[PDB]
């Protein structure tokens, strides 16, 4: 009885009325209908559940099928086109490709175009939901917010993806982790479920894996810090994080205006919690559950010498000697001083500054702050200061904006991605030839939303000189309600706007004013490094030596930012595309920026002929963007530097039928292991074909491209789309992400240009 | 101290002692009359606490970091108010005694010919201020005339000896060149016996181990055996020379070395190796690259910590490949693993332009010759191989009007490879380029460019012998320069010896 509907409930949706920015421009909400029901359609839910329950081992992720099921009744296309299949090296003509495009594009554009985008989803990793459960348990509103019907859904979500060995994973496709296993066990046990030993209630199964790994002292620092608040761990067992870092004249080499934005906004509530030494009430459940976890008695153990015990399974970036020495010195510098004889002035000023900084940040972010974990921690931080206020109620009101449902149980979405996927789909549609020309209304209904999605207002208050960067006509990754600058999405948005600009006015509607693009160009040029390329949020703060102070051990390069090759390629191709329309802004500066960016791309190249990215899980994901951004400046293939390396790398690595595939562990090991059974995926093959197409290889030797195109038609479903289900995403070299529309967005984009580049004449 | 580089440790330690003792030399009447003209302001009527951080814009290569400056500023007020008027007697006296005993233990093992003229000069003052009447001071004074040298200009000072390195290079060139008259046999023997006698075999006196030093067993120095310092660069060339002379007849060159001593050299070479490929000169690895932030100097770079050198890796790999031909009899499963580890290191250091510069010769192609020599040894072809063609294309694309090659002293510091020295060329650099290109098998590919490369060498030949080209042809730590007087003759003969062997170039007359 679940119906997916746009929110449109800005006046007291669940518990407290909130304020929007563009009349809920793409707000995502989900409601459990009390009276819904169908004799046959409701029976499909059990089938969807059981298919995942039985194919979890073979297929780890699950595409959103029940979500798109609801849009089949609203748009009864009822199109009947068999999946076009060609074999025995038969040359295809325009007819089969046009039929496939007609079958796979009309339903794609009719899936959801009323608002102007398609509801996208992130990758379910089961990592930031236990923080939400702990927050709702500590606030006392768990019963009010979490209905009992949600309990069975979250229990099924937990049970659907559990490793048979006992050790869970950090992401969905993980293997033998300690943080995820412990957090999942605690979250499942705290919601009022008892202890059993069955397959569904696998607490006994997890007991063997928890106990034989030295208790819970081998989990990373985040787990110890979180369990220290819930009355499970002790503050002496973790590392000290004083909240006085925000008091300085910004002249010392280490200041808050130097670290990354995400780390600054995440550890600040951690700093406040450590400074206040807040411990949640010890409920009767806590005392009866704290004994079974630890292998030794709860209070009869040591904590000063237990602080440095790193597991050999969840260790990716080990601590340095200097970092460990600094932490050890700080432990005896701060705890004996600021616990029994605390500096009243310094500590109170630090706490007040942290509180006012959090309050100033959340107001400008419209209480939809980045990260589920950060928002959950900020909710506790603001609740412990004033349980009866309006900020707490408004934070509680936006909680249902992150829950999501899929083939498995209910999951949590880390952040929105509607704008990015909408821009990619619009670019694919406009690149594909308008055969029926009926996609015009959908293109306009998406273009007006894209225009309305532009962030134009400055953050409220003195955003400048507050450890933030100036935003003027910028774009976010989730929605306009956030107000966060990101050079990656802006580059694609500018390309979409420029490509739609040359389209006739009578077919797509009105156009944007040519004066707003100057602000976007200025913002893009603002972010740039001294050696080439650009970062995502800030141009440059310090060197690479700041990563030595990384507290976490399951991630890498978190304290400081870095230049991303994909953003550089998108920016350079956008700048090249701008020259064709009209050169009218800093002619002597754009060329200099292009020259600066050109040499950066050569440096990042590995000797094997390919360089991996940072968001897609592939050594070729960034290669496509680089090739797209390299051929723009006139880089040829017969006589050019480093152009042939990527082509040779792509040609040397293929499947038995020309396909391409990788593994989730390829990027972390930086070895490019494709041994996944010599299989392939539609998204990766489409990426490879698109990257190879920009090199002008269509006229060079299109013979390999024939099988590359043929291995795509067979995967086409008669009902539309491609049934391949993989995450196809990475996050900071250890975490993974999932995109549900990449199954369809990229193959159509590739097929649109396949006919345009090589005609492949065939009369029949 | 067991983490920093050996040169910095042995140089700043006398500086540390001098700073701790606050020693000031006597103010002679010359000093008082000369201290006024130098400073633009009165000598004693100026400030010094705020004058500590004033860096010139001409002699600034590596500027100080913010953290380093903050550390120095904090230490200035941490130490001076404390250890100058109320000095810790125990701590300071123990530190001074430990510094004195470390210097004394180091100089005895080094036979008072310690590395560096500046280091020896500072150590002489350090030992004189402790005891002006002793024997160590007299023996230090006795070895002073071992560094002065005379040339076409006035008297100069030689930083260190280089007889062994140049002798090995000349011997290798002579043996590579065809023995036409065969009368070079007596000279080859009279050099080979000296080379055999130049091997350092004894351990340093005392407890060399656990004293911030590395084990030396059958190692070679750069200057002479009287020093006793391990260096993987010279050992690799010495082993190649010994192996190449081994196959020569006994009746022509004399006796041969025992085959058991080479095992010690192989063990020493294998001792120095990094975890990602390549090897350093003195110690395998101490810490990361973040230690260079604490550099006190501003006219140099990468002084506090060591680094892996491509030339040494190439010499070691070619020596190991040459050893396989004679006899595989020591760690067959280890030498191959070392070669595999070293192969991937060479690819990483390559720049996108197709060439990678060295550290001792002033050229972007000086290390290219060694890399190509060490890369073709493992069967790396040219028609179908990775990164082999890049260096060949780089060499071919950059030539003079007559096929010559030339660079400038400022090319390496700027890392831009500027050859605009008037479109001129030098015999040593052209010989290096020809030798590097020869290892790629290009003699049978297209020897047409090689014709002018050989012809631009005969004209520079002097009727009296040798080549009159005079250039430094050397770099030191990317800012300093060095000169070699025999490179004018050693390398052209080496190239001409293999020019006939590779391509016959038939011509009846
Ligand atoms: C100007 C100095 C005033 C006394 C500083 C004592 C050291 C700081 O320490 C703090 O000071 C508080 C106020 O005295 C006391 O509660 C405790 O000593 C301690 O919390
Ligand atoms: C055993 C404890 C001795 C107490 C101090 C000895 C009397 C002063 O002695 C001096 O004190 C100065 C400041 O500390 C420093 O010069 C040295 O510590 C010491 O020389």
């Amino acid at each position: 009885m679940w119906k997916l509907k746009v929110a449109e409930r800005g006046n007291a949706p669940y518990s407290e009325y909130l304020y929007t920015t563009n009349d809920f421009s793409g707000r995502q909400t989900w409601e459990f209908d009390p009276n819904a029901g169908t004799p046959q359609e409701l029976a499909k839910v059990e089938e969807a559940r059981r298919k995942f329950t039985e194919d979890r081992h073979t297929v780890k992720p699950a595409s959103d099928l029940l979500w798109m099921m609801q849009f089949m009744r609203e748009k009864n296309f009822k199109q009947t086109i068999p999946p076009v299949r060609l074999g025995e090296e038969e040359q295809v003509t325009y007819e089969d490709l046009t039929t496939a495009l007609t079958r796979t594009t009309n339903f794609f554009t009719a899936l959801q175009a009323s608002d102007g985008h398609w509801p996208a989803e992130n990758g379910g990793v089961s990592f930031f939901l236990p923080p939400f459960i702990f927050s709702l348990y500590i606030t006392g509103h768990l019963n009010s917010i979490i209905t009992p019907e949600y309990r069975k859904e979250i229990l099924r979500f937990i049970y659907n993806h559990q490793n048979e060995d006992g050790g869970w994973g950090i992401h969905i496709e993980g293997h033998s982790t300690m943080f995820g296993t412990a957090f999942s066990y605690v979250c499942l046990r705290i919601l009022g479920i008892e202890v059993d030993g069955g397959k569904d209630n696998a607490c006994a199964r997890a007991r063997k894996w928890i106990l034989d790994h030295g208790g819970i002292t081998y989990m990373p620092s985040w787990g110890k810090t979180w369990l220290s608040i819930l009355g499970v761990y002790d503050w002496y067992g973790c590392n000290p994080m004083p909240p006085e870092f925000w008091l300085l004249p910004s002249y010392l080499p280490i200041h808050p205006a130097k670290i990354w934005c995400y780390c600054r906004m995440v550890y600040m509530p951690m700093s406040y919690l450590y400074g206040k030494r807040f411990v949640g009430p010890i409920t009767p459940l806590i005392l009866q559950l704290r004994e079974e976890l630890h292998t030794q008695p709860f209070h009869e153990i040591q904590w000063r010498q237990t602080r440095h015990r790193c597991a050999k399974e969840d260790l990716y970036y080990p601590h340095s000697l200097i970092q460990d020495f600094i932490w050890d010195s700080l432990y005896v510098a701060s705890e004996p001083l600021l616990t029994r004889w605390p500096l009243n002035k310094i500590r109170e000023k630090a706490l007040a500054k942290a509180m006012e900084h959090i309050h100033y940040e959340d107001e400008n972010s419209r209480y939809i702050t980045i990260g589920c974990v950060e928002k959950a921690l900020c909710m506790l931080c603001c609740w412990v200061e004033d349980p009866n206020s309006d900020y707490f109620k408004k934070h509680l009101a936006r909680i249902p904006d992150y829950l999501w449902v899929a083939e498995d149980g209910m999951k949590v979405q880390s952040f929105g991605s509607q704008l990015w996927d909408a821009t990619f789909g619009f670019q694919a549609l406009v690149a594909s030839n308008l055969t029926e020309d009926e996609v015009g209304p959908a293109l306009a209904k998406a273009y007006d939303f894209i225009k309305k999605s532009q962030v134009k207002d400055n953050p409220s208050g003195d955003f400048e000189s507050m450890h933030r960067h100036i935003s003027k006509g910028s774009w976010t990754f989730s929605d306009q309600d956030h107000g966060w600058q990101l050079s990656d999405c802006t580059a694609e948005a500018l390309k979409c706007c420029l490509l739609a600009a040359t389209m006739p006015q009578e077919v797509v509607g009105e156009k944007m004013k040519p004066e707003w693009v100057y602000e976007a160009i200025n913002i893009i040029l603002s972010l740039q490094s001294k050696s080439g390329g650009l970062a995502g949020w800030e141009p440059v703060r310090a060197g690479e030596w700041m990563e030595i102070l990384n507290p976490m051990e399951f991630l890498e390069n978190i304290v400081i930012e870095h230049t991303y090759v994909e953003c550089t390629g998108s920016s350079i191709i956008a700048f090249v595309s701008l020259k064709k329309l009209y050169p009218g802004h800093r002619t002597k500066d754009i060329d200099n920026f292009i020259r600066n960016a050109i040499r950066y791309l050569e440096d990042v190249q590995y000797p094997d002929g390919s360089w991996y990215g940072n968001w897609g899980i592939c050594f070729i994901y960034s290669t496509m963007f680089a090739l797209g951004g390299l051929a723009a400046t006139g880089r040829t293939y017969d006589n050019c530097q480093a152009v042939r390396r990527g082509v040779d790398f792509i040609l040397k690595n293929q499947s038995d039928d020309g396909g391409w595939g990788e593994s989730y562990l390829s990027c972390p090991r930086k070895v490019y292991t494709p041994l996944d059974g010599r299989r392939s995926n539609v998204v990766q093959t489409a990426w490879a074909m698109l990257g190879l197409l920009y090199a002008g290889q269509a006229e060079r030797d299109p013979t390999p491209l024939h099988r590359g195109a043929k291995v795509l038609i067979n995967y086409q479903m008669e009902d539309g789309g491609y049934p391949q289900q993989e995450i196809t995403g990475v996050f900071k070299m250890n975490c993974m992400l999932h995109y549900p529309i990449y199954r369809n967005a990229f193959p159509i984009w590739a097929l649109g240009e396949y006919r345009k580049r090589v005609p492949l004449p065939s009369k029949g």
